[PDB]
């Protein structure tokens, strides 16, 4: 089976433009992930300057807690002053575990972002590979079919055949040219070689959608990263007030038991 009609060299030209056209579309497709890259990596620059900014925020609700443990240690976690700091503070300590909680949902959405953005560009690179190579292969077969006992409108189909598509190739377009390949024998000897190029096409672009909806869910958290950073900045002076009204509570309760013994 060499391609001796009209009909089996256009089916073999538009295979092999396809299996070219592979790499040519990955590569647009793939260049689509590099905003959603730098998107994350602004996030993770976001979070660092949150979390240096609602430090001293931290700082206070963390010396809260330390003379609250104490207070329950002598028991008197109950004195109705340090009730009342525990519900003034309450809302602060719900927004810095809001606050820990969306910030690692951030992260990890970054992490599986540069992930799925790194099995992409793996995908692009074994497509390209066997997308070149099985196009090759066909053109074994369309450039023997410029000569020999073809018919006249074989050999000027295949003469006229370009390398390349006219647009861009799709899963769809990909696994159409194939499938009306299937119809030829020549072609036919290679079946397997076209079924791993579309394989590592549909991998690649899987991927590219698993970064996009990965950084779209990362966005998601990052507004609440963004709202909850400043509810707790703007609570830093009442919390610094809060923190030395409870450690002096805790002190007189100390000098009390002290005292008493």
């Amino acid at each position: 089976e060499g391609l001796k009609t009209k009909d089996e060299v256009e089916k073999a030209c538009h295979l092999a433009q396809q299996l070219k056209e592979v790499s040519i579309t990955l590569g647009v497709i793939y260049r689509t992930t590099e905003r959603h890259s730098v998107q994350v990596e602004a996030h993770k620059t976001a979070i660092d300057k949150h979390a240096d900014a609602v430090s001293r925020a931290v700082e206070a609700l963390t010396r809260v807690d330390v003379a609250l443990q104490r207070l329950k240690e002598l028991g008197k976690a109950n004195d109705t002053k340090a009730v009342k700091i525990i519900e003034n503070i309450t809302s602060a300590r719900e927004n810095l575990a809001l606050f820990n909680n969306e910030t690692q949902a951030v992260l990890t959405a970054r992490d599986h972002v540069h992930k799925h953005r790194a099995a992409a560009l793996q995908g692009w690179s074994d497509a390209k590979e066997k997308g070149d190579a099985a196009a090759e292969d066909v053109w074994v077969l369309l450039n023997a079919a410029k000569k020999g006992n073809g018919s006249a409108d074989v050999k000027a189909a295949a003469e006229k055949c370009s390398r390349y598509s006219s647009s861009s190739t799709s899963e769809t377009e990909l696994q159409k040219a194939i499938d009306a390949a299937a119809n030829v024998g020549g072609l036919s000897a290679h079946k397997s070689k076209y079924g791993d190029v579309l394989n590592k096409f549909k991998l690649s672009n899987a991927s590219v959608g698993a970064v996009r909806d990965t950084s779209g869910r990362g966005g998601k958290h990052m507004e609440k990263v963004n709202n909850v950073a400043k509810l707790l900045k703007d609570a830093e002076v009442s919390l610094a007030a809060a923190a030395a009204e409870i450690e002096e509570v805790k002190n007189a309760h100390e000098t009390k038991v002290q005292e008493e013994m």
